Formats: C-alpha cells, sequence, structure tokens
C-alpha cells in the first residue's frame, strides 16, 4: 500500500525493457548483483528469467565465479566488472581503469544503459532484503 512507490520501481524496468543492451547480459547483470546483495528472491526470479531467455546451466552455475570461468566473452566479462564494482560501492572507489575498459566493448549509450540495469537492480535488492522477501 505504497502504490506511489511500486511503480516508481517498475518505471526502471520499462526504460530497461526499452534499452538496447541484450536481455541476457542484463539478466547476467542482475542475477550476479543479486548474489553479491543476498537478495534471494531476486536470484530465484533471475536465474529462471536467463533459463527462460535460454541460458544453460553451465554459465548459471559459473556466474558466482565468472571471474574464473571461460564461459563468459570479453563484451561479458567487461559488464560483469562493472556491475561488480558497483555492486561493491559501499568499500571502494572504483578503479580508475574500469570506465575506460568497458568502453573498449560497449558504446556510450550501452554503457548508460548498463549503468542503469546496474542501478535498478541494486535499488529492487534492496527492497526484497529489507522487507525480508
Amino acid at each position: 500500500a505504497s502504490p506511489d512507490a511500486y511503480a516508481a520501481m517498475l518505471g526502471l524496468e520499462k526504460a530497461l525493457a526499452k534499452a538496447g543492451l541484450e536481455r541476457p547480459l542484463i539478466e547476467l547483470v542482475y542475477l550476479r548483483t543479486s548474489q553479491i546483495n543476498g537478495c534471494a528472491y531476486c536470484v530465484n526470479m533471475h536465474a529462471n528469467d536467463a533459463r527462460k531467455a535460454g541460458e544453460t546451466e553451465q554459465r548459471l552455475q559459473a556466474l558466482c565465479v565468472w571471474q574464473e570461468t571461460p564461459y563468459f566473452t570479453p563484451r561479458e566479462r567487461a559488464a560483469l566488472a562493472w556491475t561488480e564494482q558497483l555492486a561493491r560501492l559501499s568499500q571502494g572507489p572504483l578503479p580508475h581503469g574500469l570506465l575506460d575498459e568497458l568502453r573498449e566493448h560497449f558504446d556510450d549509450k550501452e554503457i548508460a544503459e548498463l549503468t542503469l540495469a546496474v542501478s535498478a537492480i541494486n535499488a529492487w535488492n534492496r527492497f526484497g532484503v529489507g522487507m525480508g522477501m
């Protein structure tokens, strides 16, 4: 019964849904940050969503540890490092190179889309965790 809240939160996923970032990738972004933030609700949602959109079990189980795995592409790995360091903003400055490295795999407008995706899920993880979903 804060409907003004739920919809402010949907207006992000409404923009993301119009975003030129490929959906399998924003699902890896959502699933990975939900791992880091401990939203079990979000992890179960997007995990299955990613299944929906055709992800393999092998990559799904490797994302928890993607850094060490060959299963993700350079473009994926660059979005996953952005998402990892923006999830852990509490702990660290971002490394200076991160923005530059990102530009070697995404055009400027993809980066803003990547960034709203990661911000949107960081928001949702906080609603989930806070309300014991």
